[PDB]
């Protein structure tokens, strides 16, 4: 019997423009009188949470609640409590989460990897990697654009941020894009806009054209 | 009260060149008369397993045994048993493990990407990445060799094999090697070998130089 | 009256990926109650050996047994005993074999040679040789592939590892691939895989193309 | 107890300019009254044989006799007898050899394989191989010359004639050479002269030049 809380990443902040937190409950049967609350540091009011998840066939229930909060309030380290009181456990249990402060702010350096010459001799495809290296927070958001309009999530997979090996502590990730060849010839600069909390304007983009390795 | 068996992954198979299986026992007290055995399909004897773990402070014990098993015997799907009989549970319990046959064996296709020129301008670090993409088993081992001599794992970070969603089902990985600017200039061709169980001879190597993307 | 024990050659280890030792008996009549056993250093049990050879017309018998042996256990120099007891000789005779350790390991250096211009004028064949020179063990194994799919042994010939006299002691071999002329022109990069015990990952590939020796 | 006779190959014929057949005796003690005789088809006289070998420490003796014979008489399939009559074996045993006629005569086609460009960039060596392929007899005398003068056999090894795989039946061989780069620049055309009995003038030479692959 455990209760799991997922804090909002910077990646989930940027695409939705509104931060929120969840709290899933495991190994608790599908009963009623589910107690879900979210409190501030002073225990103030909370936006209502709806859309309770379905009942799992293995006699377990996971209630999902979403609650809004300010951007600056999440970065200040304010503690939230996930108080749960079910029929099996009348004693309330509180799951405490906060911002893990204590990590430096290093701006990401982004070097996007072009198509190579020996690739573009089969005349079949182009594949691109957007290496987002050297940033000290562990939360980056990477998405791709084409001519200024954002690209579908079907075309890219952003890695999870791993620590850089040769540096003692600093994180890195990257994303991949797989595209065509004739489309590469005319247009499609393929901007990889990467957002990080340590950038001054919170947005950085890199892109290529044909005349990059010329 | 449960007993966990760890199957040998292909990373551990290729790293040690000797497949071995373990059996870790959870939620059982640090008592004597610990019964750990490994039987074949016909129940034949096994190599003696030593180096049992210490006693955990939370009244639990994990008796870990490492046994040598033939490579062709393990890959033939021969069933192994982990019989456990403690003082708390006099009834013997068998945990069966085997090779998970029936999965597609798609070879890794390895492309070794040279570092971006925008990185080769600060004259501080140079990240060489080995895009190991498109293979159906999830157990890939990637490592790098310098001048034919294998490199220490401190210098390269190998990703987790995450599925390529463009495929119906197939995983991919990547492994970056970050080196100094001056070191990549003269010497160190920095090959990236890729170990997978689907390759015809189980090893694929690719090479890079200063004079490749030129 | 003698008993012959055949150690597995490294070409046999790589071709089957399962090392196995045989023990054939010479100049002993085709009688019953043939004693064939394989014991470890501690004399442990062995896999059952089947497929006994047929009775020779010249009144001699050779019971050949095949046993699966782990690679690390075989490569550690563990002694194996071939105990034989026939009706003619009631006294047991033991043929002891093991790994001949202590031999210096020198990896093969493999260069692939594209066919001569004067050969590319008759347009009847194109003999491509994989010069495998300079390696201290005498057990080399060379195979060729065709776009990843390995090629049958009917199309290439590998010489025996014969001594390179310029070295103090180091043998060398050579493997040629004869193909069709129009087949060599369009496609078929023709990787030559060289297997040796002294390589790091035991496999070395070299690839060729028309646009290499120009 | 056996007697071994070694038939003279064409390389030994072309080298010493006088064919001779040997007859070594195995498993016979170092006694006197050694009977060694060479008879023609009609049993004519033979050249006297001297230089008997020393006595081996393992209680065995091998009397080696050398006797000259005509080129045409040897090539016409005239049978020679090696009669041995020792103290241990009073019964005279005859060892008969003859020229194995019945194989077609195909001349070799020599394609000496030149150095490669990347091979001649280390500026430390140069290696030359002399691929003699497609000759039907199995007796080929390959040697190297430098500016018309023959090169010492310490710098080359002629392979053994192995059957070609793509051909039904036809032999091939080649021989290696390693030289310096600075020497190659001015001189050393390296005519690899091959002597084969099915050629009309019985000698072909192929060479390399600086302007071979330009």
């Amino acid at each position: 019997i455990r209760v799991f809380a997922i804090p909002p990443s910077f990646a989930s902040i940027f695409l939705t423009k509104s931060t929120k937190l969840t709290c899933l409950v495991t190994d608790l049967t599908t009963y009623d009188s589910v107690t879900i609350s979210w409190t501030r540091q002073n225990g103030e009011a909370v936006k209502t949470h709806t859309n309770i998840s379905e009942s799992h066939p293995n006699a377990t229930f996971s209630a999902v609640g979403e609650a809004s909060i300010c951007e600056d309030d999440w970065n200040s380290g304010e503690r939230f409590t996930c108080t749960v009181t079910h029929t099996d456990l009348p004693s309330p249990l509180k799951q405490t989460i906060s911002r893990p402060k204590g990590v430096a702010l290093h701006r990401p350096d982004v070097y996007l990897l072009p198509p190579a010459r020996e690739q573009l001799n089969l005349r079949e495809s182009a594949t691109i990697t957007c290496l987002v290296t050297g940033f000290s927070p562990a939360d980056v958001f990477v998405q791709w654009m084409q001519r200024g309009q954002p690209l579908s999530p079907e075309k890219y997979v952003t890695s999870a941020p791993m620590p850089e090996p040769q540096a003692p502590g600093r994180y890195f990730a990257h994303s991949i894009l797989t595209v065509s060849e004739e489309e590469w010839n005319t247009g499609e600069t393929y901007t990889c806009v990467v957002a990080h909390e340590a950038l001054p304007n919170r947005v950085t983009e890199r892109t290529v054209d044909k005349s990059t390795g010329k």
